[PDB]
């Protein structure tokens, strides 16, 4: 499913995010427009050969099972394709044990690289919540 905008803002709000560890709902749609344009089904592969899953492009490095990553934690307890759903609900929940673990949303490239610092509010400008 490719979420609009303002569906996926209303969906992460209820979903708990909005202000989680102090992270307004703002930050959460601008990461996930650079990490996966809204994408629930977006996968990418990375050089040590973990890969990426699902709208907000959570690594199976750490956080969840594929069956190809040696040596993987699963700290989320859940398989890799439970992240592609058109549900969020597996995406959102292990997005809050990763952005409890001490670094804060800098776990995620895209956000520190084009979110992080910039009017983030605008992301949820004009939406119904
Ligand atoms: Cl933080």
């Amino acid at each position: 499913k490719v979420f609009g905008r303002c569906e996926l803002a209303a969906a992460m709000k209820r979903h708990g995010l909005d202000n989680y560890r102090g992270y307004s709902l703002g930050n959460w749609v601008c990461a996930a427009k650079f990490e996966s344009n809204f994408n629930t089904q977006a996968t990418n592969r990375n050089t040590d050969g973990s890969t990426d899953y699902g709208i907000l492009q959570i690594n199976s490095r750490w956080w969840c099972n594929d069956g190809r990553t040696p040596g993987s934690r699963n700290l989320c307890n859940i398989p890799c394709s439970a992240l592609l759903s058109s549900d969020i609900t597996a995406s959102v929940n292990c997005a809050k044990k990763i952005v409890s673990d001490g670094n804060g949303m800098n776990a995620w490239v895209a956000w520190r690289n084009r979110c992080k610092g910039t009017d983030v509010q605008a992301w949820i400008r004009g939406c119904r919540l």
